[PDB]
């Protein structure tokens, strides 16, 4: 499923995920937007052997099982085809073990390039929330 950009803030809010861990609504949105454009279909192998899975590029290396990535752990005990469904729930219940392990919203280096410190809000401006 590719999520309108209010779409997925509301879907995300629904979840919990706004102000968690004290990263606003917007942060959320904004890493969404750079990892996947939105897209929870998104697959992206890393030069590892990892692959990043769904709307937040959670990664096999230590997030999810995919079978084929030697090594690794599944911190949030699930396969990671379950963070490809139209269903956000699984992403973002993985994302807040992921945001909570000591590095906040840096391991999403694409949030740290692209979202940090520039105005989240916008990513939420507008939407009925
Ligand atoms: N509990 C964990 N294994 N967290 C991930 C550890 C490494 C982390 N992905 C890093 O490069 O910063
Ligand atoms: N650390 C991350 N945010 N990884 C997900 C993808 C971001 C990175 N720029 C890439 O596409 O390779
Ligand atoms: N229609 C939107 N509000 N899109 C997100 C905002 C984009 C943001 N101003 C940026 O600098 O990229
Ligand atoms: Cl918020
Ligand atoms: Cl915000
Ligand atoms: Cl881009
Ligand atoms: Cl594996
Ligand atoms: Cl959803
Ligand atoms: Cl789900
Ligand atoms: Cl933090
Ligand atoms: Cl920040
Ligand atoms: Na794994």
């Amino acid at each position: 499923k590719v999520f309108g950009r209010c779409e997925l803030a509301a879907a995300m809010k629904r979840h919990g995920l706004d102000n968690y861990r004290g990263y606003s609504l917007g942060n959320w949105v904004c890493a969404a937007k750079f990892e996947s454009n939105f897209n929870t279909q998104a697959t992206n192998r890393n030069t590892d052997g990892s692959t990043d899975y769904g709307i937040l590029q959670i990664n096999s290396r230590w997030w999810c099982n995919d079978g084929r990535t030697p090594g690794s752990r599944n911190l949030c005990n699930i396969p990671c085809s379950a963070l490809l469904s139209s269903d956000i729930t699984a992403s973002v219940n993985c994302a807040k073990k992921i945001v909570s392990d000591g590095n906040g919203m840096n391991a999403w280096v694409a949030w740290r390039n692209r979202c940090k410190g520039t105005d989240v809000q916008a990513w939420i401006r507008g939407c009925r929330l």
